[PDB]
């Protein structure tokens, strides 16, 4: 009687991972969800081969979450039969960022794999959780990075030919604050339940998740009135709303149906030894591994990483809990991301002056 | 908590003019247009047909909010804007231009008695039993009051896609799709505002999860099977985005009250005169349809005197029989074996 899914994706990716022995159901999950991901947040495509790229991208990182030992971007470039640098240029060569998205994929492959894999207990890991706890500003930085926000910011620009178009870093933030903060806060109770950490509202004050999405919602609504008639920005726009939350009720990857077409919960509804032993012995917390990946923070890490890393990795407060051999924070830095948030569309109409300028 | 400022472009932000209603409603207005043609409508090239459809939507709008208003019978000349001029800039050149105007004449001619006293007078009460006659009916009828064939068409035009069309029986199916995923998710807010445009007033509550994941399969298998054609991509976007998504994205919704959930809350002369002008007003059968339906086929269902008395927390249309309740659910169990047969591309795999 209950619908079970047929998987339908283009002939372009079917008989990719011809190398790899995923049962053949779970083979056709995974192209179904990069095509319906790639449709759903890049609505509009003039560059097939392009866009065939992303799908691409978004195959190999949900391999790369699912088991992390298969897809290792420190340990070569060929990853699950593909040629990563090669695909990579496939999406973005003449594009103006090119060099900082491949880098900011790889820190994406990087931190998915690892967090999916015995290198969870590994000092890179311990690290970014770390230093994701820094500052707001920071944790909105690395969110954008596990999300591939601006990347698929850019790859949107890409698959549409706007090899010209760019933003500011100031800028780059603000877009993808508005989408992690949209996407947290539809998905908050979803990230509680599963025990996810990289969560704005698990950090972010919860009494303010409502009113965030409201501001976030409404800007973005300001922002994409200031750039009517530039067909080319409404891909941007078009990114950052369908990710900020709609893909719950479009990818079947998400829950919508499972759970009767409703998204949330109402005020008045219902609230390894082994493993950690052998990991030791395999001594897990790797810092050649660490020190080795500063090192080539050129190549695997987004511009700012590796200081971030060099920095944050220990925690730079007093009273915060932070990740030992995620971040609780104290009371003192609560208030100060409290602050940060309260003050969003300030931030927002610095960097996006066409804001102020309405008629 | 929030209270909202309204954006939109320039381009329509002294449209009204001659209309006297309060800045802050015209500017909820404005906003709403926008809103709706950036969700549903998400690429443009033609920015004049794109704001043209926002003027065909804010007209809309209005006929919904006040329906003594917008009288699209009455006269061409609606709240200072030219209908056939409007309609005439966004779909001149394009294959349906002709069928598009009807299209809309009868969603402001239906909405406008839906939203005013003609809710009680005869041609209203013909449609609602006209809805009931017939599960292929409802959908066509259901299609014409959410503009979705009309929008598929607007989407073509903005993008000057003039040369790109559909049958009769694939604009049936697509509008299908769309209407089945946006009636599924708006079940217990149609059913509050006793509606009688809603899908699962008619077929069974017990199909409605099931009918949404089909036509949600259906949709990425066409969209599948439309690779390498982003022409065609601005059609899926429509259904796409149309079928639940702007219950989140737009602020006409109530997602942001509702805490970021959803679904977790006798007189005959009128009617024979608009008979009459059915080439202009009424969509091409609409008349037969009001004619053959208007009374009601069947006697085992349950009609009404007229549909003007308002109702609430039930759905306010004809109640279907035993009978007819499983020829509808039979209408709905193959829906996938319909939608194959107008789009064979899906079973061409
Ligand atoms: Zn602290
Ligand atoms: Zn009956």
């Amino acid at each position: 009687k209950e619908h079970q899914d047929t998987w339908y994706y283009p002939p372009d990716i079917a008989n990719d991972l011809q190398s790899i022995n995923l049962p053949a159901e779970l083979k056709g999950e995974i192209f179904a969800c990069a095509w319906e991901y790639t449709r759903c947040v890049i609505p509009n495509y003039t560059n097939w081969n392009r866009y065939v790229a992303f799908m691409r991208i978004i195959i190999m990182g949900i391999i790369a979450e699912f088991r992390g030992e298969m897809v290792d971007v420190t340990a070569s470039n060929n990853l699950l039969g593909y040629d990563l640098d090669a695909t990579l240029a496939a999406l973005f060569e003449g594009t103006p960022g090119h060099k900082e998205m491949a880098r900011e994929y790889k820190t994406f492959l990087l931190i998915t794999a690892d967090k999916a894999s015995e290198r969870r207990d590994g000092e890179l890991f311990r690290r970014y959780v770390n230093a994701l706890a820094q500052s707001p500003r920071h944790w909105f930085r690395m969110r954008d990075c596990d999300a591939l926000a601006r990347f698929t910011i850019a790859s949107a620009l890409a698959c549409n030919d706007l090899d010209d178009i760019w933003f500011t870093e100031d800028q780059f933030e603000i877009l993808t604050e508005i989408g992690d903060t949209l996407y947290d806060a539809v998905a908050f109770y979803k990230h509680r339940a599963e025990g996810e950490t990289n969560s704005t509202f698990a950090y972010m004050p919860e009494d303010l998740r409502i009113k965030a999405y409201s501001e976030c919602r409404e800007i973005l609504w300001a922002l994409d009135a200031a750039w009517a008639r530039n067909p080319k920005l409404a891909n941007v726009i078009n990114f950052v709303r369908f990710f900020g939350g709609p893909i719950h009720m479009m990818m079947r990857r998400y829950r919508f149906v499972e759970e009767n077409l409703t998204i949330g919960k109402s005020e008045t509804d219902k609230v390894k030894l082994w493993n950690r032993v052998d990991a030791n012995k395999r001594s897990v917390l790797n810092t050649q591994r660490y020190k080795a990946l500063i090192a080539r923070s050129e190549e695997l890490m987004f511009p700012g990483l590796a200081e971030f890393l060099e920095m944050g990795g220990d925690g730079i407060c007093d009273k915060c809990k932070y990740r030992e051999s995620g971040v609780e924070l104290c009371s003192e830095c609560r208030l100060s991301w409290r602050k940060y948030l309260e003050c969003f569309v300030e931030r927002a109409t610095k960097v996006f002056p066409e804001l102020k300028t309405h008629f």
